[PDB]
């Protein structure tokens, strides 16, 4: 890649149509307050993707590089109290697409249950989803 190192991934349960959208037209993401510290100490150590993903069916929205840290006060507006921040992201591959191995690398993200919004991947899961979303 661009990097010198293996990047960090994480997933995106997106539940918000409003959320999404917006966050598609102007590069900023809410993290939520579970997911937030992980998240932000990955930033420091390594590159991090955000793969986004429709909750419960799993069709695959995109998926973006996260270009600045957690900042509390660089939120959008559609952020409430289940966040901690906002993160500027930069769009790799933006689309709608139902995948069967998609879904079934989601269905089985968290020791072999279904995926936890937010939740860090394995290096193999995330770097198998981008390749099946470029």
């Amino acid at each position: 890649s661009e990097f010198e190192l293996r990047s960090r991934y994480f997933i995106m349960l997106c539940d918000n149509e409003t959320a999404i959208a917006h966050a598609k037209k102007t590069s900023i993401w809410a993290v939520k307050k579970d997911s937030s510290k992980r998240i932000s100490d990955a930033y420091k150590k390594a590159s991090v993707y955000f793969i986004f993903v429709a909750q419960q069916t799993y069709n695959a929205l995109g998926y973006a590089q996260v270009v600045s840290d957690l900042n509390s006060t660089e939120l959008p507006f559609w952020s409430d109290s289940s966040h901690a921040g906002g993160v500027r992201i930069k769009w790799i591959k933006t689309c709608n697409l139902f995948s069967a191995e998609i879904s079934e690398i989601v269905s089985h993200m968290d020791h072999g249950s279904e995926a936890r919004d937010g939740m860090e991947m394995m290096y193999d899961e995330g770097s198998r989803l981008c390749t099946l979303i470029n």
